[PDB]
């Protein structure tokens, strides 16, 4: 399992906690020195707990599914919670068996889906470590409007900052102040499969792109990744989605 405390948490500890996470994803192999997440794990194996404490110390656990970083469902005191899709479902055999009820959310891990039912995009959404507490609190009880929202930041604060160094640091820059995502940071969350993608195929392509990919970079520009040399690939990404 890992943890996270927000109960004294810095960018030190966030960044723990975050090594934390990327470690407990399993591979085989790394391509141009990226771990490659597994095609498939059989079991309970399958789903990573982390356990959150928000300030007053009071916690939820989360299951996430190791091939691919998806965030399944949840646990606070004693009702388990999976998002309305089949992967998750799924999960409900492995993980939580023991809560007293099992509640499926009123929608899937779709972020579309997850911004209609919140009422807002990620883009207005503040995300940082306050946030992260107000969101294990409104998890804590039911209130599915609520939940939305607070699972788009639990989903960007855990699994993407994992996915990107850029994310990580952008987190540990709002340890104590709320700011939505960055522009680069939308752009990266919607083009993690694509780059995954791209990176796999760019072996047996001499390290270049088959498609490139269009984002936005630290300063809010345009900038088109073509091959591995570009510092996304070199330094920004942390786990590849298996192209399987
Ligand atoms: O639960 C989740 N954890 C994630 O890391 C994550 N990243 C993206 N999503 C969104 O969920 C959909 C899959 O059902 C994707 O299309 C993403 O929008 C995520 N959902």
């Amino acid at each position: 399992d890992v943890s996270f405390r927000l109960s004294g948490a810095d960018p030190r500890s966030y960044g723990m906690f975050i090594k934390d996470l990327r470690n407990a994803l399993p591979f085989r192999e790394k391509v141009y020195n990226i771990p490659l997440l597994l095609p498939s794990v059989s079991g309970a194996g399958r789903y990573l707990l982390m356990h959150l404490f928000n300030y007053d110390g009071k916690t939820i656990t989360v299951a996430v599914d190791v091939t691919n970083v998806y965030i399944m469902g949840y646990l606070a005191d004693t009702t388990s919670y999976f998002f309305n899709e089949p992967a998750a479902e799924l999960a409900s055999q492995y993980v939580f068996r023991d809560a007293r009820r099992k509640i499926t959310l009123p929608y899937s891990g779709n972020y579309e889906r997850l911004q209609i039912a919140a009422g807002k995009p990620r883009e207005k959404i503040p995300i940082g470590l306050p946030a992260l507490d107000s969101a294990i609190s409104t998890l804590l009880h039911y209130d599915s409007t609520a939940a939305a929202g607070a699972l788009l930041v639990l989903i960007q604060t855990t699994a993407e900052a994992a996915r990107f160094k850029y994310i990580e640091q952008q987190i540990q820059e709002r340890a104590y102040r709320d700011e939505v995502p960055s522009l680069a940071t939308i752009s990266l969350e919607n083009s993690w499969s694509g780059l995954s993608k791209q990176i796999q195929l760019a072996q047996g392509n001499n390290g270049i792109f088959r498609t490139p990919i269009v984002l936005v970079d630290n300063k809010g520009n345009r900038v088109q990744i073509t091959n591995v040399t570009s510092k996304v690939v070199t330094s920004n990404i942390q786990l590849l989605l298996n192209t399987r």
